[PDB]
């Protein structure tokens, strides 16, 4: 019964929130560790909820008021340019909603960041310089994807240009 009534909270907390959840925030509000709420959130996905776990918390997946524009980008940078790669995005206003890479091993990795602020960027890489952090290895070269997401197809162009001034962009060839 507790069990099922943790969970319905944190259905009902993810549904009036508009910013993500970490799972240590869910993990205080209900007395259980971040390894509990992983495994809760696991079986609300397992009952067809649409929660993603992102780079800043948890999100329950809905619609915006506009209809966004979106669009796949392919990258690629030096191993020291993640920072300054990701920060030129989110001071474009773009979201920048995930990461894949084509890893020889596993096929296409993908990681929904949900990336929106400088803070994220900044805690996000730091947080993966602190661990082994080695999604964009030299497997790539540092070629990646990137889903994007603006208000507008022109927001998105201008972010782009400003990637391709940096040399961040796979050059077609
Ligand atoms: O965009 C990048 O460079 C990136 C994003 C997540 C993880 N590693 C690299
Ligand atoms: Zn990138």
């Amino acid at each position: 019964i507790l069990g099922e009534e943790r969970r319905s909270l944190l259905i009902k907390w993810l549904k009036a929130s508009d910013t993500p959840l970490t799972g240590a925030e869910l993990a205080k509000r209900t007395n259980v560790s971040r390894q509990v709420i992983v495994q809760d959130v696991s079986l609300l996905k397992a009952k067809n909820h649409p929660i993603l776990a992102t780079a800043q918390g948890y999100i329950y997946m809905k619609e915006a008021n506009t209809v966004q524009a979106q669009r796949v980008v392919a990258c690629q940078h030096g191993p020291a340019d993640m920072k300054d790669e990701l920060l030129t995005l989110v001071d474009h206003g773009v979201l920048i909603k995930d990461v894949t890479v084509d890893h020889p091993v596993y096929g296409d990795i993908t990681a929904s960041l949900h990336l929106k602020s400088r803070k994220d960027v900044a805690l996000f890489c730091k947080r993966m310089e602190e661990s082994n952090g080695t999604l964009l290895s030299t497997l790539t070269k540092g070629v990646h994807m990137h889903t994007l997401e603006a208000e507008s197809e022109a927001i998105l162009d201008e972010a782009i240009r400003a990637l391709e001034e940096k040399g961040y962009l796979l050059n077609s060839f």
